[PDB]
């Protein structure tokens, strides 16, 4: 087979192809939250953008992956993509709540992967993640953590003019 | 008659009339709707400069009506000018709904219309308005109704609050 | 009633509506005179921006009218908005003879509300007139006059000549 | 055959190449005009530039056309190109008069494709009509509408002397 | 339901949705043609970056498309996003063969959503198709009609030569 | 007749037209050939590129040659314009040569019609090709032949490959 491949275990060339699926996945829902929040009856501009950004974050992320694999000499499979797992997302804290979820997965996801390197002695793909995957992961969820908090602070009794106050002055417009 | 009519059906150039006569129409009401939100007694300038800029545009719309039915040769006509439904608007969410109302109303003449030119084999007529006209309409209809979705969010149990968030934090001022 | 109100006769408040109906009404005329001066079988460029400028200049005369109304604290009432006196206009002569006729209707609707103005010792109002409208309407006329005079002497008896050179000449294209 | 045709009827593909070569006889037909108007003994420099403008566009179409047959997958064919109707086109009226009459003719071949078009539910093609030919053409036959009526009008009884002064005033030099 | 869906066909609601799968599925499709042209053992950067940008252009046109959905008041519904034909595309010609396949089966799908929209007058989904989607269809199937044939042409007895030769001297890098 | 004409034969003025007719074939020849270029299934842009720029200097010629009439006071006379003489034209090296047959027709005219011009001792005529034609066909028929040389020394075996590498590294694109 490959004349490049080296120090480049099976075990870990399958999970790169899995982890690729689940980003393109998380990129899948979040685009099925952005445009759920710029439905003319949930009309979150704010909160649209955020779930857009993060579509294309993980869409990013996915292709990195893909272009390691090919650095490495693993050949990129591509499997069916699940659709997201909700066809309308409720709330802001709703989404925001399920898009903690989905993140602490695809960190869960990623820190299972660096253990496989670590096991294989595989210092690249190791180092790979840290430089690319692992701090953005954790910068993500403290920034949806502080959303959360913020969300739930204005929920209050008047719950409408909570969501929109959140979605105005901290979300970008 | 006309030494440049070519393919321009007395039908169509009737109903181009018609459409005129609304767009005006829907021009003088948002010129009422403006003056009301600009009462010391409502004081809503963005609601007032959001309708200001409405009434403007359906009179661009009228004018271009009107340019068009020269461009295929057939006669302008005007006819009174009905004064608007109300003299008093409501609230901020009244006055969106009366909008959204209007604007529907304006969408079904230009279906019509376009219907019209349709059968009579006219595809100047129905590529005019496709161009100038139902898309600008869609793309309308669609932020009044994120606009009504965002106002109805902030009713909750203080109205005057949500009255003037909505005006402050979205509309333009 | 009103919190602002001071000095402001409901004799005022309504002819002060009333001129509004007038200028959008004169608007209104204008704007079928551009229009007929716009057909492809009538064609003067010139004649069709003067009186289109006209249309604007009646509508901007509204809108200060109807600004003020408000800033006064009266209320803003509109009424139908009767259709021009003509579907055809003639000569560029007749034209600018039916526009000083229809200007001087409006001089004299000014000063009738400056002399209400006067008789009811409303100085805001007779300033806002003397400020905004008596002399623009006196320049107006003016220059209606200078035009009618230029036409006339250009009949002769080669009326098609004068009028295209008339059109080509003096006014603006 | 084609490995990028789709949607493309044989009828269509016929008629495309008849009206690149009604759009070239077009063409030389003012260009014709055009040298026509620049000869000593005519020497209306406006007319001749205002007919080889026109002479220039009628190209474009014919250029924009064939393209269009080659991403569509037709093919192009060229036929014979008949001489224009006259080899001297008398006065601007006269020409003038030939040019709308052309005009005409090339917009009912418009209209006619667009209805083949639309019968053989090619919307590819339909569109294309629209967008480059049908709007350019209604534009053009108002333009020269509007001339007519001028060059009327500057008849009178001293025909030289206006038709001077339409050249001098009113075209492009 | 909808508060601004107006001449909306549930018909054309779901034919959207589907189309939308079909773009995803183009994108992905893509994004793996991609991937394999940049293996080291196959190795053809032209080639790679020809794809990954039409990855981009089918995951825009799925963009708008959902964005019409919701200007429109329909309901955005996301299926399950099938893996690509393919996990290896073979040479530089199989693979161009199997783009204009999939362009070729995304046109039709195009065409039989503008044919149902017409069956049921809905002149924005009309125009919304021909104005984005139908002409940039026509002319990508040409630009790749075009290098079939430029890869054909350069096939001979010395394939190997002439994959490099497309790759360097038309396929941008 | 003309108040300008001086030394100008009825033998030169004809052969003037003659020449136009000869120079409008050749635009019309290169027009074809240009669209032949363009095709999906021969795509060869560069050549497409050296015809069209052809189709136009040919086109420019007849313009000048017929300003040059008028400015002598002959009378410009338009005749049929001949399709060209094939609707496909094979090769790059086919096209090249019928290129060059017709350039050499096109400048045995010219000699033609320089050699009557001495006979009639008109050195204007005389000039005027020296200045304007003669020497650009000569740098034309040259570059013809130098393009002829390369395509022709490219064939060898491998004629798809020469073909396309004539076209990339010396046809421009
Ligand atoms: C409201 C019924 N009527 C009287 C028939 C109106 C309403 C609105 C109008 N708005 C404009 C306008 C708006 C923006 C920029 C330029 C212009 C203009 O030149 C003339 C106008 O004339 C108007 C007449
Ligand atoms: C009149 C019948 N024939 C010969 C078939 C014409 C007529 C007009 C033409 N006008 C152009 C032209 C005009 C503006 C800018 C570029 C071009 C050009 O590149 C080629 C032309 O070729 C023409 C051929
Ligand atoms: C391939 C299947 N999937 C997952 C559903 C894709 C494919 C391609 C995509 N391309 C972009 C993209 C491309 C250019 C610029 C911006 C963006 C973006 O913001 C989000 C994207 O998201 C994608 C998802
Ligand atoms: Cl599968
Ligand atoms: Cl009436
Ligand atoms: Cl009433
Ligand atoms: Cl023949
Ligand atoms: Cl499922
Ligand atoms: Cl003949």
């Amino acid at each position: 087979s490959s004349q490049i491949r080296q120090n480049y275990s099976t075990e870990v060339e399958a999970a790169v192809n899995r982890l690729v699926n689940l980003y393109l996945r998380a990129s899948y829902t979040y685009l099925s939250l952005g445009f759920y929040f710029d439905r003319d009856d949930v009309a979150l501009e704010g909160v649209c953008h955020f779930f857009f950004e993060l579509a294309f974050e993980k869409f990013e992320g996915a292709f990195r992956l893909l272009k390691m694999q090919n650095q490495r000499g693993g050949r990129a499979l591509f499997q069916d993509l699940q659709k997201p797992s909700q066809d309308e997302w409720g709330t802001t804290l709703d989404a925001m709540k399920a898009a903690i979820v989905l993140e602490k997965s695809l960190n869960q996801a990623l820190l299972d992967l660096h253990a496989l390197g670590s096991a294989q002695a595989d210092p690249h793909l190791c180092d790979f993640l840290e430089s690319h995957f692992l701090d953005e992961e954790v910068k993500l969820i403290k920034k949806m953590g502080d959303h959360l908090t913020n969300i739930q602070r204005l929920v209050g009794s008047q719950a409408g003019l909570g969501e929109y106050l959140f979605e105005r002055l901290t979300l970008k417009h």
